[PDB]
């Protein structure tokens, strides 16, 4: 019957590794070029007559 | 006596002005290719035996 195959493999190249950068919440934030601040809001303000 | 002098001045090139750009607390910010947060300091420390 139909059964689960798997390929032969070489070992693993370093280049192909890039999950040791991302494998935690704070990783994800230091992976930011740039972090969000409240100063980098600007608010529209429609002003009537 | 001796008066303070003035050279003769042509109007103002465009491309001397930078002055718009940091003129105000909140552009010295705006400014920066990066602004600093807590997540991003690391603090050392020295374990004893």
């Amino acid at each position: 019957m139909h059964t689960a195959e798997f390929l032969e493999t070489e070992p693993t190249e370093i280049s192909s590794v890039l999950a040791g950068g991302y494998n935690h919440p704070l990783l994800r934030q230091w992976q930011s070029e740039r972090q969000l601040t409240k100063n980098m809001l600007i608010f529209p303000l429609f002003i009537s007559d």
